[PDB]
Formats: structure tokens, C-alpha cells, sequence
């Protein structure tokens, strides 16, 4: 554990948490932020553990990547409602979430375990968006 | 010294580059993407160098943070046009860019030099957002 690292990783999660606060997507109303606080805590904890180990550069490169495409996804799907663009982003995102998880696993089992529920959300995100997709596949404004 | 690392960091820049492709700001028209193409390679080269050194965790935590608030800033300023919210974002973004830069500097001089033109953009970004 290191407080600088952890606080740094959680602070970074404020970027996608903001997206969600602003473009509230779309069940009692505490479930969504409670689900997200847990996810942000779990992944900041995992990155913090991994950030201290030798050989972690690649996993941390993956972590930056999933984090940025996470932040991108919400405003492209729910903001611009550009469903095709948003499909590519979410699959690229899903790929880095999985990549992070697996690279975490190969350095630290706990770090990988702590990312499983986040891969589950990313799988939800992809599913939702695959549909929105080819309901709107023929409207090039949605694309 | 590593294509995986580099290609992974450059791929990550695709997220904020996408924002820019979508919410077109605002001068010969190749200038905008040429500057951003330059900015993305420079910062991926720098991240690549640092990711290989030991003690790099804190700088790489910084790198992730600026990247996300970079990605966040454009859709909040140009997308949602919420000028106040976007001010907090861009100041938070500016701060992590400077931090990435300085922590890179402490591990590898070249990595730090390679972030200066990006700190310069980040200051422009902050400057723009203050008059709005
Ligand atoms: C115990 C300490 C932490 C571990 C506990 C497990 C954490 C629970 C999180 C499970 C991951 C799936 C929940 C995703 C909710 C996010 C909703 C969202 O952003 O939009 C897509 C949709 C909601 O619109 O996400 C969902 O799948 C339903 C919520
Ligand atoms: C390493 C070589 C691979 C590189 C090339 C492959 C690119 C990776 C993309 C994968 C997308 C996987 C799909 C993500 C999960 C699907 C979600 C889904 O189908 O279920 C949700 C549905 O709404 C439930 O009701
Ligand atoms: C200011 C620095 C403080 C350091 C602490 C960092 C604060 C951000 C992290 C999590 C807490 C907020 C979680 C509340 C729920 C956010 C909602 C959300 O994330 O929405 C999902 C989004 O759409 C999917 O990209
Ligand atoms: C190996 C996989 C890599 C695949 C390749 C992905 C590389 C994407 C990054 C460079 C493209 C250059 C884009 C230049 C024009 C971008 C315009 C833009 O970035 O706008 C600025 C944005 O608004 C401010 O955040």
C-alpha cells in the first residue's frame, strides 16, 4: 500500500465518475453511485498494489488505456449519441479492461481478482451498446 | 526499447484523439492534427521510456490521471459547454500533466523534455477556459 499511489489512482477515476455524474445513464437511486464507488475503489486498490511491483510497466500502460476509453465511452454513447463510434470505443475499452485484469493477474492475483467485477460492467456496457447499435445502424446520424 | 509499451501508450491516446475528431476545435487545417499527432507520439515515447525503469509507479499513476482528464476536458468544454465544470476539469488536468512531467524528469531527463510541449498545450487549454 502507498497513499500517494492510491490517492493518485482514485483521483484519476474522477474523470469517468464526472462523465457519469453529468450524463446520468440510463431500482433505488443509491445503487448506481454505490456500484461505481465500489468499482473505483477496487480498481485504485489493484493499481496501487501493482504499481509497486517490478515489471509492472505494461500492466500500468494497459491501465491508463482502459481508463481513458472508459472516460471516452460515456459521452460518446450517452452524450453525442453516436452509436457506431461508441461501439468501437467500448470494444477497445473492453479489450484494455481485460488486458489490465490479465496483466494484473500475472503480477498479483489480488489485483486481478479486484478487476473481475469491472470486466463484468465492461461486458454489460458492450452488450447494451451492441444493440443500441443495429437498431440505429441505418441512421448515419446515429453512426 | 519496447513496441508493446509504446504501441499500448499511443493506442491510449486514441481516446482523447477521438474526442477531438468528434468535437472539432475550432490557420492551415493540417496544423491541428499535426500538432496533436506530434503531442501523442512525444508523450508515448516518454511514457515508454519511464515504464521500463524501476520506481516508475507514481509517474505512471500520474500519466493515467492526466490522460483521463485530457479525455474528459474536451467533451465537457466543447460538448456539454459547461464552462465552470470544465474549469475544474482543466485545472485538475493541468495539474496532473505538470506532475507527470516532473515525475518523468526524476527518472529520465528525456521523458521530461518530451512532456514540455504538452504542458504548454495544457496551459493554453487552461487559458482558453478562463475567459469562457
Ligand atoms: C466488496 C467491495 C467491492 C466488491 C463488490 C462488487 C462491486 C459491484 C459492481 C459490479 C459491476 C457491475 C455493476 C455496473 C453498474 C454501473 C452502471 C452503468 O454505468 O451503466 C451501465 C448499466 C447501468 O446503466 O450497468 C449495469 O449493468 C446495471 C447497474
Ligand atoms: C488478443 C486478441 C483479440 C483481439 C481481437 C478481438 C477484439 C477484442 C474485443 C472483444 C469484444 C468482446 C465482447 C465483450 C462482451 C460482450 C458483451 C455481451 O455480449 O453480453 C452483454 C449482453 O447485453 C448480455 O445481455
Ligand atoms: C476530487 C478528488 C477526490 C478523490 C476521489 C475520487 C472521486 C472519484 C472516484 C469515485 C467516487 C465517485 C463515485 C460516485 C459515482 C460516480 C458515477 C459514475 O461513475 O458514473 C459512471 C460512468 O458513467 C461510467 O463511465
Ligand atoms: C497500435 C494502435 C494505435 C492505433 C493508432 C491510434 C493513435 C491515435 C493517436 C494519434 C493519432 C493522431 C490524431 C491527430 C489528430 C487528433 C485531433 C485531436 O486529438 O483533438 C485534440 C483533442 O480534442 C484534445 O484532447
Amino acid at each position: 500500500m502507498d497513499w500517494a499511489l492510491f490517492l493518485t489512482f482514485l483521483a484519476a477515476c474522477g474523470a469517468p465518475a464526472t462523465t457519469g455524474a453529468l450524463l446520468k445513464p440510463d431500482p433505488p437511486r443509491w445503487v448506481f453511485p454505490l456500484a461505481w464507488t465500489s468499482l473505483y475503489f477496487l480498481m485504485s486498490l489493484a493499481a496501487m498494489r501493482v504499481a509497486q511491483l517490478e515489471g509492472s510497466g505494461q500492466a500500468l500502460a494497459f491501465y491508463a488505456a482502459q481508463l481513458a476509453f472508459n472516460t471516452l465511452w460515456t459521452p460518446v454513447f450517452f452524450g453525442m449519441k453516436r452509436m457506431a463510434t461508441a461501439l468501437a470505443v467500448v470494444m477497445v475499452m473492453w479489450l484494455f479492461v481485460a488486458a489490465t485484469m490479465w496483466a494484473f493477474f500475472q503480477l498479483d492475483t489480488w489485483a486481478g481478482v479486484l478487476f473481475v467485477p469491472y470486466l463484468i460492467w465492461a461486458t454489460a456496457a458492450t452488450g447494451l451498446n451492441f444493440e443500441a447499435m443495429r437498431l440505429n445502424w441505418n441512421r448515419p446520424e446515429a453512426r
